[PDB]
């Protein structure tokens, strides 16, 4: 038994590196995204850009999980990270849609963790969640929402200057 | 009943008063293991400066239950601070240990408390815990355990020279 | 075809799909090291970091041989990356041992990558890797050796304090 | 022979040569598409000078072939600069389709220019080709097929609307 362990169940140090494995899933479909949305027949570096950030942001999410394994007394264990489900994305309204089942996904996933949590009376792990994952997950899915609907209004999938005119508006200049 | 008092079961107040209490006795303890290593015959005076500094931590954790308790309406009530269990702390691994022991412990009220605000539907108080005590105490036992295995790695307690090394670069200079 | 695409083999574009993997692989390797390192029963967090810094220069080269396949003209085509070899890995010696060994793996999969471009009269392909990737490998390379050198010279895997005292003077602090 | 004329093949001289007339072509055709684009009744001034731009960089490209030559003991022989192949350019589709042209046009001969420097076994040239010209031609190359792509994507040519807003959001404000 690690030195540092307390009121840490191993059903919860297990579900913590399979919440590992899916943040890096998640970065490394959103990585997908960015190189797709780069392409010279696709062409939307701001939706690119958009997305290239998101990857980055799911893989700090795991470098944190790997830290607060560790800061339990858990040991870290790695598995595959699968390749995305697609290797082209369609366009930027097909994209936003997976990206917000992604969204809800590892939601549900750290939603269940939190269940776990509760069920072993883990108020340690169940602040970590709330407190670094649950409220920005809910403002990530809000985003995308908010995106649809706009790539919605501007026509998407038929409307080309729709698509083009959100790049230009819609996501940060990048 | 005190015109603020909402929601704060009698035996949450007690229990409050209690871990004041054991603060205290966590911040006099490290008040000890200082003087130690102050000691002309023990002269680590890193290790010395970072007991003194986790003594004034655990004086300020102790004041924050005071608060608390005024702020919810209860009332703060005192018990003798015992002195602590040795007179003399071995040398710095002995010392770390302890003090992994003492951190557990508090710990360990620290979840107790929590269940007992859990069991009495108290929010407010399981809140207050996990944002001002749970996080840093984690960070605390984790902290003082890989102080523990390098001073192992460093041969303690026989190896003096590791000894020395590990005041000269684990503590803060001070 | 690409309008892009210009003196571009189809075996090339392949390639460099391959090695965007192999980058990724060892980022993950590297990543793993970083976690082991952090334990609370090993704890050098100075080499935890080397290997941390690592792990994204790794993910950073990938992201380049993405950008690289889409300026071409080529498609990004991800798969799996697999886990990293080891679950633990034994000590600062050990893993600096595999670490020369990855880096090395790698040296020898960007060497046959430039001789297929050569192969194939691509000098924009060969200019890349011999500008961003074959210098910054062999000093690499290098510097891992001068590491195994100096944990040979601290009398690793027995010498402890010199395990410590290479955490101390030989990796950034960080 | 010029005294500081070494392993500078008299192939390679007058293929050095010919690429210096190609770039002042390509600067001149820029030039065209430039004053095209100013005309009253085209009117899009980010897109003209877009072009302006790239003329001045293909000019600068010329000059520093003939640097190129007079360090090597090699001589400038200059040939008559060709009128452009169109005096006018349609829109800005049109224009941009012939500027991929132009580029991989150029690009042809720079690496054929790389393959007689590679058959005479002069590393200097094939170094300076590498460092100046190739890496820069990729990236016009995949930026204008980007531009093609978005202006298809515009509705472009019937689209005018469409014409306009790139005129405004994919070029430079100039
Ligand atoms: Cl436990
Ligand atoms: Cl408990
Ligand atoms: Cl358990
Ligand atoms: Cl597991
Ligand atoms: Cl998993
Ligand atoms: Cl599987
Ligand atoms: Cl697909
Ligand atoms: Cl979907
Ligand atoms: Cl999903
Ligand atoms: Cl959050
Ligand atoms: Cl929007
Ligand atoms: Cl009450
Ligand atoms: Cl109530
Ligand atoms: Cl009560
Ligand atoms: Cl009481
Ligand atoms: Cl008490
Ligand atoms: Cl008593
Ligand atoms: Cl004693
Ligand atoms: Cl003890
Ligand atoms: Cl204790
Ligand atoms: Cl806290
Ligand atoms: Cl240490
Ligand atoms: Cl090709
Ligand atoms: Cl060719
Ligand atoms: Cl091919
Ligand atoms: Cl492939
Ligand atoms: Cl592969
Ligand atoms: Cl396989
Ligand atoms: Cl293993
Ligand atoms: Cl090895
Ligand atoms: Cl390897
Ligand atoms: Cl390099
Ligand atoms: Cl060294
Ligand atoms: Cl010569
Ligand atoms: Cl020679
Ligand atoms: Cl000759
Ligand atoms: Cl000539
Ligand atoms: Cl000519
Ligand atoms: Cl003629
Ligand atoms: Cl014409
Ligand atoms: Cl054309
Ligand atoms: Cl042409
Ligand atoms: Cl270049
Ligand atoms: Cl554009
Ligand atoms: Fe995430
Ligand atoms: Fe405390
Ligand atoms: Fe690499
Ligand atoms: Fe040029
Ligand atoms: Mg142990
Ligand atoms: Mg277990
Ligand atoms: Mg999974
Ligand atoms: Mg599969
Ligand atoms: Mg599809
Ligand atoms: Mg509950
Ligand atoms: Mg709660
Ligand atoms: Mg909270
Ligand atoms: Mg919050
Ligand atoms: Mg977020
Ligand atoms: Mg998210
Ligand atoms: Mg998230
Ligand atoms: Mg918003
Ligand atoms: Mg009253
Ligand atoms: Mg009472
Ligand atoms: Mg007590
Ligand atoms: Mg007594
Ligand atoms: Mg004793
Ligand atoms: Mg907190
Ligand atoms: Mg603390
Ligand atoms: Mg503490
Ligand atoms: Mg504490
Ligand atoms: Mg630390
Ligand atoms: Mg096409
Ligand atoms: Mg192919
Ligand atoms: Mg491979
Ligand atoms: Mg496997
Ligand atoms: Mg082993
Ligand atoms: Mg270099
Ligand atoms: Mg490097
Ligand atoms: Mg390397
Ligand atoms: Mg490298
Ligand atoms: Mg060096
Ligand atoms: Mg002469
Ligand atoms: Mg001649
Ligand atoms: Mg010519
Ligand atoms: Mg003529
Ligand atoms: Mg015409
Ligand atoms: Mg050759
Ligand atoms: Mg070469
Ligand atoms: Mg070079
Ligand atoms: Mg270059
Ligand atoms: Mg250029
Ligand atoms: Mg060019
Ligand atoms: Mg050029
Ligand atoms: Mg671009």
């Amino acid at each position: 038994v690690s030195q540092v362990r307390q009121n840490y169940h191993s059903d919860c140090e297990a579900a913590v590196n399979r919440m590992l494995n899916l943040e890096l899933y998640a970065s490394y479909t959103y990585s997908s995204m960015y190189a797709f949305f780069d392409r010279d027949d696709v062409a939307l570096h701001n939706v690119a850009e958009f997305f290239k950030e998101h990857s980055h942001e799911e893989r700090e999410h795991a470098e944190k999980f790997m830290k607060y394994q560790n800061k339990r007394g858990g040991r870290v264990v790695l598995q595959d990270i699968k390749k995305p489900e697609r290797d082209e994305w369609g366009n930027t309204l097909e994209a936003m849609q997976a990206a917000l089942q992604l969204e809800k996904t590892v939601n549900q996933a750290l939603l269940d963790l939190h269940k776990l949590a509760t069920d072993k009376v883990d108020p340690h792990l169940c602040d970590f969640l709330e407190s670094e994952y649950l409220e920005e997950q809910v403002k990530d899915i809000k985003r995308i929402g908010d995106f649809i609907t706009n790539l919605k209004r501007l026509g998407l999938p038929e409307n080309g200057m729709g698509e083009y005119l959100f790049d230009k508006h819609s996501v940060k200049e990048s």
